[PDB]
């Protein structure tokens, strides 16, 4: 227990943050999402049909060239809130930074336009717990837990802003370099999922949501902090921001007039400023901005939930605790 592991990771647009992991002997490089909103580790197959776009361009695992592939073959579809894949199971070594493990991943063969042609990354290594993992497969944070190098049965994630750092994963441990002071802990409502009591939005310091309580999935495969659909057209609506077509947008010059919004976790208030939700793409009067706060409407048992994703993540690093079923946050810089 003495051993911690970190993986650089790309920031793509402040949507997508994933870095890289080996599989095979020799190891073959995927671009991954870390992805605590679920529990499977999938990458796209050589057996994948190149009529799927995004098997053309995206990187694919070759078993036959790998001499420590084994063969399973069950099939699984894994159904995200943004898109479906499917596939079959296979085993092989896992690199993830200094760290090896054998673990059980999908080989995806049905990989549609949608998302994942607006995927830059080739697949996904779920970071949440086996209760949520398709098929019951042991995800591949437990399996390094059982190999006993970890220094804690811990991992963090930096997300940065926009070259720089796009962020870092570390297995085992934190980087203090990239947040503030110390963390403050809030504990897992029920082990099996990252998600946590909230006990308030505010907007400015006016509650105006989440005033009995409610849930925060803290999603690192997320990109925006969201809520419901109820919730965020309340949340918009005392913003002033109004939805243009697809997204909620403001006037880019009205960005820096808007409120903090506030998230009351674990007695203590996590504070976004408008610097912090609004896509300040320019500060122009004459061109309007997006926030990123989206509605997302997440099915039962999980929600309906908060997600608090990269936005979240971006203004506070996150630790995710294993051992004591809990979630870290502190400053990140
Ligand atoms: C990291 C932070 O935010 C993101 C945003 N994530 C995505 N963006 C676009 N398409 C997809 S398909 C899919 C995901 C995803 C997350 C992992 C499960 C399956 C990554
Ligand atoms: C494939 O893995 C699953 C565990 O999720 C297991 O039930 C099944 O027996 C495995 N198949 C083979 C051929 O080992």
């Amino acid at each position: 227990g003495n051993t911690t592991s970190s993986v650089i990771l790309t920031n793509y647009m402040d949507t997508q943050y994933y870095g890289e992991i080996g599989i095979g002997t020799p190891p073959q490089t995927f671009k991954v999402v870390f992805d605590t909103g679920s529990s499977n580790v999938w990458v796209p197959s050589s057996k994948c049909s190149r009529l799927y776009t995004a098997c053309v361009y995206h990187k694919l695992f070759d078993a036959s060239d790998s001499s420590s592939y084994k063969h399973n073959g069950t099939e699984l579809t894994l159904r995200y809130s943004t898109g479906t894949v499917s596939g079959f199971l296979s085993q092989d070594i896992i690199t993830v930074g200094g760290i090896t493990v054998t673990q059980m991943f999908g080989e995806v063969t049905e990989m549609p336009a949608l998302p994942f042609m607006l995927a830059e990354f080739d697949g996904v290594v779920g970071m949440g717990f086996i209760e949520q993992a398709i098929g019951r497969v042991t995800p591949i944070f437990d399996n390094i837990i059982s190999q006993g190098v970890l220094k804690e049965d811990v991992f963090s994630f930096y997300y940065n802003r926009d070259q720089s750092l796009g962020g870092q994963i570390v297995l085992g441990g934190s980087d203090p370099q990239h947040y503030e002071g110390n963390f403050h802990y809030i504990n897992l409502i029920k082990t099996g999922v990252w998600q946590i009591q909230m006990k308030g939005v505010s907007v400015g310091s006016s509650t105006l949501l989440c005033e009995d309580g409610c849930l925060a999935l803290v999603d690192t495969g997320a990109s925006y902090i969201s809520g419901s659909t109820s919730s965020i057209e309340k949340l918009m609506e005392a913003l002033g921001a109004k939805k243009r077509l697809f997204d909620y947008v403001v006037k880019c010059n009205e960005g820096p007039t808007l409120p903090d919004i506030s998230f009351h976790l674990g007695g203590k208030e996590y504070t976004l400023t408008s610097a912090d939700y609004v896509f300040q793409e320019s500060y122009s009067s004459k061109k309007l901005c997006t926030l990123a706060i989206h509605a997302m409407d997440i099915p039962p048992p999980t929600g309906p939930t908060w997600a608090l994703g990269a936005t979240f993540i971006r203004k506070f690093y996150t630790e995710f605790d294993r051992r004591n079923n809990r979630i870290g946050f502190a400053l990140a810089r």
